[PDB]
């Protein structure tokens, strides 16, 4: 068995600390070992970032506008977490395909059957005026031609819907398929437990102040970079078993998996955080169908 | 006579601290009052902007990209200034139109007769390489489309080019004919002595660190803000004869132009800034052929 002792998972990009050189043939390798793991993967990811804008007091009254939301089984979760916890948001699913049929009949929710573009932006803008928005981009088509196209897209929901924060999809192209240096929005690079094995993706999330946008740029230096870190964390961290985790399940993905929703409010009170989390775990994967 | 003592004179749009309503019998005044009056305004700006530079050792050694630099007379004076001084500088002129004559014949200038694009804008980056670049944009076609056009093109001019500094034309769309909001990238407002008499253009000097860019957000609010204080500045303001300034020439004007021309450095020792500055501005207009 591949045992470890750890003091906490990384949560972001930028705290990994080693790399390996990427070996083309794991992308032949399993993938997924959850039923659904997809929704699970998103779930949990978008959990934490509106539960981190709850802290901030930044959620209550605005109106959550996910763009690549369909089918979205997983959001009828988060939207009856917060909806049960007393917290008002107004939700607008918008995506070319249909969305879960469990998303219907709730007065919070709207569902739009439509594939965005720039002026529809700006229409749903002025639609929305004047409440604040929260952006969740999950939009995909990749290609390196189609990643750069899906990034523009994304910083132009940011630039014309104006949000007070967002989440957006984040993978950097693959260095021997480089096209041209880009920017995207500055924000933590949440990392993802329950992602494909060798997934080189995380979670953009940025809250934004004033008229400022901040931007960085994307070169292939920092291509290759994400490449190993990525790989390393892929290949060397996950597969860990942290023994020293006092938790049903020590597989690295429920040890990060545990830190994210340590931070999930409850309206049951717990005399433990391993209560609540065992909890809201059980919980997760009930809705889910996930035994 | 319209008389007034001054400490210093408003370097930046953010020190503007008044407004008036914008009277659009403004357009039909006299807008400028000296010959070549146009080459005089750039050329202090520029000599404001590069000595900056100067200050923080980001000059030598080089390139200066100077896009809508046709004619480009007064370039000639700016490229004089630094050479005599030492600073080695290679200056990239490019623009459709043809330069003055008094530009060819320099090894360290070289002329280009291109309407630049994004396509150009690569092409050349791959060939500067590795030279550090300055960018300096004059580009004019206007209509708030013209306008939009005019800054969606400086923008791509930064994210390409890749500067280690920029200075960008900058005048805000009317309110009354606004399109849409849009981005600038974020940098001191500098003010414009010798501007035409209700010109509201300023020139937005930017000096970048890291792979960061940060923008800001431009609406129509911002919009009617721009326009008040500038006409206060032009209708009010630049009107004063500052009769505590112990110079030959009391006019606004020159009383702005003496703080920008101060900071200027020349091989030659001067007892008082008074003396420099006199020297300055009469190598200035003596080389432009003003009076
Ligand atoms: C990875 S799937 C999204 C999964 C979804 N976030 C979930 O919770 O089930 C990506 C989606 O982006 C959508 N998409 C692609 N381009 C889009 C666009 N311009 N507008 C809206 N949705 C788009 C696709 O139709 C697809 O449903
Ligand atoms: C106000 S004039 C510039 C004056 C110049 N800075 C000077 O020192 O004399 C604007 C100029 O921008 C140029 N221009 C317009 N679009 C351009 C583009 N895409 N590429 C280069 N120059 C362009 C025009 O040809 C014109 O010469």
């Amino acid at each position: 068995m591949d045992v470890v002792s750890l003091d906490k998972p990384f949560m972001y990009f930028e705290e990994i600390d080693n790399e390996l050189d990427y070996e083309p043939e794991s992308a032949n390798e399993v993938a997924k070992k959850l039923p659904y793991q997809g929704q699970l993967k998103l779930l949990l990811g978008e959990l934490f970032f509106l539960s981190k804008l709850q802290r901030h007091g930044i959620l209550d009254g605005a109106t959550v506008v996910y763009i690549g939301s369909a089918p979205g089984t997983h959001i009828r979760y988060l939207r009856d977490h917060f909806y049960n916890l007393g917290v008002i948001i107004k939700w607008m699913l918008i995506d070319g395909r249909h969305h879960d049929p469990i998303l219907n009949g709730l007065r919070d929710v709207t569902l739009v059957t439509r594939f965005v573009d720039e002026e529809y932006l700006r229409s749903i803008k002025k639609q929305l005026h004047p409440s604040k928005i929260i952006l969740i981009s999950d939009v995909a088509s990749p290609s390196t031609a189609d990643l750069l196209s899906n990034y523009a897209l994304q910083n132009v929901m940011i630039s014309i819907l104006n949000p007070v924060a967002s989440s957006l999809k984040w993978r950097c192209p693959f260095p021997d398929q480089w096209i041209k240096d880009f920017y995207i929005p500055h924000g933590n690079k949440m990392l993802q437990p329950f992602a494909p094995s060798y997934s080189a993706e995380m979670r953009l999330l940025s809250i934004y102040t004033g008229e400022n946008m901040r931007l960085t740029r994307v070169t292939k230096s920092d291509a290759v970079n994400y490449e190993k870190k990525m790989y390393y964390l892929n290949k060397i961290v996950r597969n860990k078993v942290v023994v020293n985790f006092d938790y049903p399940n020590q597989e690295y993905d429920y040890f990060h998996m545990y830190f994210m929703l340590r931070t999930v409010y409850c309206n049951k009170t717990f005399p433990t955080t391993k209560a609540k989390v065992l909890f809201l775990q059980q919980s997760i994967f009930r809705f889910l169908n996930i035994p």
